This record gives structure tokens, sequence and C-alpha cells, in this order.
């Protein structure tokens, strides 16, 4: 192949920084797919919606233990707290009982190494940012993990090179040659098993499935019955969704495509129905309405994944090592904060976009409560509140007395957005959100202790002279308070 100069370019740049080949190879392919003129818009007159999918909460038959002998769970571990004000990996943060995302997930893939399956296999997507105190915090805790961190858990995030917007050539910024680097977004996970030969490695030894989730999702365990769902119809690429509420019409969606497959001796078939997502990001301007509209595509992605892993290196050595996704394109700069820095593209791709890429994929709708993403300071809030309970395989479920709806928790962003600053406001006690509907939190305040709240209430420091630490041993229900 004869490719352009600034594709050259890159492909030095990544020669010289020890990028492995298979990153390489996703990424030029990814360049050339950028320099056509591919514009990446997904139109409303090229998708058809989705129906209706099965119900997880309609299955009933669970696996046998010897399908979870040949299953991995892959934990996205590659966030920091960034947006709660952390540099610092976020599944390392507390969320009950003093135990952290990461102490929850490794009792549970203990539990099930324990009881149901010791040939249960367990790894993290790591980023650089993240790599350290994970590696720390596996040594302090679970001394099992850390014996095999490097070898078998820790799977790498690789990173491409920004492209500048007007040559493509791979942008350059010396007052920090770190910006000149980017993740390539959550859809990366597989050219880096593959990239690594760890996928060859697990499917070599015969392992089957996998599992792909979010580390700060804590409601996306493994669940028998998607297994054995999978094994009774035959599926490859298994994608859970959940329906979209209006507070969602701004995320993204799934959808239903054709496509002309052709047998090319002797010539047979006709146009196949395949699963896809897109994002705002794919959907144009014309069309913003169709994408937000709640009935008509009804279903979101919550990167909950189930993956056939033999399938997966099949499809990829069909592609020259690759798992071609569609490609986004992110407008940035260089320097992300300095509006003057030469303007590139962050090409990036989502893991879900995977589920166009498999001959026999779907979608199965499951409850909320397997997508329950902290992202703010009021989730691990609401997290923190005995409103989540603890079961005995180290699952987080809602207590009954919520009855499916859990606590509303609406802090303030002055003073609740950042974690330093959510400390104070817990700092003495968590409040016993077990029967509130709503918390709402407007002003400087800290709560104290062994405080009951029922019903909906509201506290105010409408003043703000001083924290108003709320009176101990209390009690509010449907009760407002200000000073």
């Amino acid at each position: 192949k004869s490719l352009s100069a600034a594709a050259q370019a890159c492909v030095k740049k990544m020669r010289d920084a020890k990028v492995n080949e298979a990153c390489i190879r996703t990424f030029i392919a990814q360049h050339v797919m950028v320099s056509k003129g591919e514009t990446g818009s997904i139109p409303d007159s090229a998708i058809m919606p989705v129906d209706s999918l099965d119900a997880l909460d309609s299955l009933t038959i669970e696996c046998d233990n010897a399908v979870l002998q040949s299953t991995v769970v892959l934990k996205l571990n590659g966030g920091l707290g960034t947006g709660m004000g952390l540099c610092d990996a976020k599944t390392l943060l507390e969320v009950k009982d003093g135990k952290t995302f990461l102490d929850f997930t490794a009792l549970q893939v203990q539990y099930l190494r324990q009881h149901c399956s010791e040939h249960l296999r367990f790894m993290l997507m790591d980023s650089f940012n993240t790599s350290a105190s994970t590696k720390s915090f596996l040594k302090a805790r679970y001394p099992w993990l850390y014996q095999v961190f490097d070898s078998e858990v820790e799977l790498m995030q690789n990173q491409v090179p920004k492209i500048l917007q007007d040559t493509l050539e791979p942008a350059a910024w010396a007052e920090n040659p770190a910006y000149e680097w980017a993740p390539p977004g959550h859809g990366d996970i597989y050219t880096a098993l593959y990239g690594s030969g760890k996928l060859q490695e697990l499917v070599e030894q015969g392992y089957r499935y996998m599992f792909v989730s979010n580390g700060d999702n804590l409601g996306a365990t493994i669940d028998k019955r998607v297994l054995a769902y999978m094994e009774k119809e035959k599926i490859d690429f298994l994608m859970e969704v959940c329906r979209r509420t209006e507070s969602d019409k701004k995320g993204g969606h799934l959808a239903r495509q054709t496509v002309y497959v052709k047998g090319k001796d002797g010539q047979p078939d006709a146009e196949k129905r395949v699963l896809l997502l897109r994002e705002s990001a794919q959907c144009p301007k014309a069309d913003m309405e169709s994408f937000q509209d709640i009935n008509k595509y009804s279903f979101f992605n919550t990167n909950n994944l189930w993956i056939r892993l033999p399938v997966l290196l099949e499809t990829m050595q069909e592609h020259g090592g690759t798992l071609p996704l569609p490609v986004i394109r992110n407008e940035k700069t260089v320097d992300s904060s300095n509006s003057a820095s030469p303007k590139v593209y962050q090409l990036e791709t989502a893991m879900g976009a995977a589920i166009a890429m498999f001959e026999s994929a779907s979608a199965i709708v499951v409850p909320r409560s397997r997508f329950a993403p902290v992202k703010t300071c009021a989730d691990l809030l609401a997290l923190r509140s005995d409103a989540y309970v603890v079961t005995d395989d180290f699952r987080l479920w809602l207590d009954d007395r919520c009855h499916g709806h859990p606590p509303v928790v609406d802090l303030d962003s002055a003073h609740y957005k950042m974690m330093n600053g959510f400390e104070k406001l817990v700092q003495h006690g968590v409040p016993s959100l077990v029967e509130c509907k709503r918390v709402t939190v407007k002003g400087l305040v800290q709560f104290g202790a062994g405080n009951v709240l029922t019903g909906t209430v509201t506290i105010e420091n409408t003043d703000s002279a001083s924290a108003f630490v709320i009176p101990d041993g209390a009690k509010l229900n449907d009760t407002t308070a200000s000073p």
C-alpha cells in the first residue's frame, strides 16, 4: 500500500513510540477513512427502529457452572474521577463499608471463584493514569490478583496520535508532548485484546465468553441467565440495553439497519438485518428530533456486553487483524485548555458499535439496576446510604423499602460537585435514605448522625452564613429545614 504523507507520518510516529502493530493498523484504516471524506453520519433514512427485544426480567434458566469455567470478567478501569474532582482512578472510591468498586468486583469474582467455577478469569482495562494505584491496591488488599496482575489481569489501553484538522498530519505540541496523544475510546478494547495476543491466548486455553462492563457500574454483575440465553440462541455478541427515558434523550440509542450480503461463488442471497447504535456525533442536525424520540428509538446501550471470544478472534482475522468500527471525529485542540492550540481530530470508537460487526448479534432489555454508573457525587451519596444493601454474593441491591425506585439525590453544584467538598457534607454521618423519595440540598450544609430522611425533603441554607449542620438524631419526613 501507497499511503499519503500524513498517514506515513502517523505510522512513523507510532512506530518510533513502540505502539504495537494492531493499533497502528486499526488507526491507519481510520485515518484513510477520515481523509477520503467519510462524514460518519448515520441518517434516519438508513436506519429502522427496534420494535421489541427479549427482557432479562423474563429469563429463568441459568447455565451450568462449567460455562462459568470458560468466562472472563473484563472491567473497564481507565476512568479517573475527573468529573467529580479527582486525578485518581474512579474505581478506588469508597462506595460502602469502606470498600470500593474494585473491592466489590474482586469479592464477587472470588465468591464465584470459590462457589461456582475456579477458572473464572478476571481482567482490568487499565490506562497509564490508573495502572499504578490499581496495582498498589490489589497488592495491598487482594494478593492473589497482584500475583498475576501483569501476566493475566491488566490489559493496557493504547493511545493514538491527535491529527491536525487541515493536513491530517500528527499534531505537534512542544510545550508538552503528552498532549500529542489521546485514548481511542472504549471501543479500543478489541485492538488491545488482539494486539497483545491476549485474545489469542484466552481462546487457545479454551475460553468462550467475556463479560465486558464499566468499572464504575456496580450493577453489572455476572448473570448466568444471560450466558444460558447465549447458548440457547447461539448468540455471538449480546448487548444489554435499557429503556430510554426522557432524561436519556440526549444520549445515544440502538437501531436497525439492512445490508446487502452476497454469497460469492454461485450467488444465492440478499439483504440482512443487523443491529447498530448511534450517538449524537453520528446524527445530523436535521434529524436531531428523531434522535430524541423516546418511543421511536426506545433503547440505549448500557455498555454491559457479552462477547463470544473465538467468534471475536475469527472476525478480527477476517479483517486483517482488525475490528473496523464507525469512526467518531472529535474536534478538539492539542491543549484541550488552550483555545489557541492547533485544532485537531481525536478519532474514537465505541465498544458497542461492534454489535454491527457480528452475523448473530442481539440486544436484551435489562432493568436499570444493571446500569447504575456513578458519575456524580449524588450517585455515591445514594449508594453510600442504606438505600442499597450488600448480599452474601457481594452484589449491591436496592432494599425492599424502596420498591425499585432508588432515592433521588439533588445536590447543589456550588458546593457538592467536587469530592473534597462532598466529604464535608457527609463527614459526620451518611443519612438514612431507605424510604426517601427525594433529597434536595441547595446551600452549604452538613448532616449530623443517625439522621433519618423520609418522603420528600429539601434542606436550605439561604443565608449561607455557616454550615447548617443538621441536628443529630434527627428524623425528617416531608420536612423542610432552614435556619
